[PDB]
């Protein structure tokens, strides 16, 4: 509940003054969004992520996000979320310390970046149903995420999926905004309109399960389709099946549960939010899969 709170100097010192250049070229960045770059650190015989927020065009704002991260962080926590260590505010330099997820992220996974072995059918399984459980912690506490995407879907030892970014989660299926935010490959459709509800993460969570089953990113600029959803339309309307499209990067993948995620995939995926199943009942149809 009640975080530390570190000084902006000890998370330089401990981030090699925040090495912006790659863990992959010997520096200290192991990610970054619209919001925010991650860096690895190592305080008081901790492994940690450390996330400086930033505008990557945001005003401060960005202040109002970081306020929201941790009475989120102080609310929720779970076995299928992250856990906040600590935070730092000092003038505009804002950071974020986490737990050190030692399989980064399932969008980097999903692409075996920094030559991580692909993910097992089984594995990607059992993502699913931690990603769903967490997702269900959240709605249940009557939080949504707002930002449910692969890259939000982090990693432990065990593939234990563990859902991070809460910035822009809210406390609550029809409340409305002005001025959307998000990640537009995932947004449903009312969330593009300015609808703040649980029903918008579920279809979020049926993009991820496209990419689960396919290891596809969501959108890819240099990619025929480039959506991923135009693969979805493509199966619905036979001139592709799910088969075509299932990863090839992987084994023990039997059609018989595969075609089993993307039913459940195809249900998040309804273009009508009170047409789309909630989480407890997607926590279901993932829990008969396996
Ligand atoms: C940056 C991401 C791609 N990556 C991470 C995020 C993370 N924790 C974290 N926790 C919470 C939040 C939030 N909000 C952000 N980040 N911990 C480790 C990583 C990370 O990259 N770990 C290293 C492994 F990916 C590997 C050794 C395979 O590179």
């Amino acid at each position: 509940t009640r975080f530390h709170s570190f000084s902006f100097y000890e998370l330089k010192n401990v981030t090699n003054n925040f090495d912006e250049r790659p863990i992959s070229v010997g520096g200290n960045k192991m990610g970054e969004g619209g919001f925010g770059v991650v860096y690895k650190g190592y305080v008081n015989n901790t492994t940690v992520a450390v996330k400086k927020l930033a505008a990557m065009i945001t005003t401060e704002e960005l202040k109002q996000q970081f306020d929201q991260e941790i009475k989120v962080m102080a609310k929720c926590q779970h076995e299928n979320l992250v856990e906040l260590l600590g935070f730092s505010s000092d003038g505009d330099d804002l950071c974020l310390v986490y737990v050190y997820m030692p399989n980064g992220s399932l969008l980097d996974r999903l692409s075996c970046l920094d030559g991580t072995p692909p993910l097992s059918w089984h594995m990607r399984c059992k993502i699913a149903q931690g990603a769903a459980n967490g997702i269900n912690f959240l709605h249940e506490n009557h939080h949504i995420h707002r930002d449910i995407k692969s890259a939000n879907i982090l990693l432990d030892e065990a593939f234990t999926a563990k859902i991070s970014d809460f910035g822009l989660a809210r406390a609550s299926q029809t409340v409305m905004t002005s001025r959307i935010v998000g990640t537009t490959a995932y947004m449903a459709p009312e969330a593009l309109r300015g609808e703040i509800t649980p029903k918008s993460d579920i279809y979020s969570f049926g993009v991820v399960l496209l990419e689960i089953i396919t290891g596809l990113p969501a959108v890819d600029e240099h990619r025929e389709p480039q959506l991923l959803l135009d693969i979805k339309e493509e199966i619905e309307d036979e001139e592709k099946t799910i088969e075509d499209y299932i990863d090839k990067k992987m084994n023990d993948a039997d059609s018989t549960s595969v075609e089993a995620m993307y039913s459940v995939a195809s249900q998040c995926l309804h273009e009508k939010k009170n047409k789309r199943p909630d989480i407890k009942k997607v926590q279901q149809l993932l829990q008969e899969m396996t």
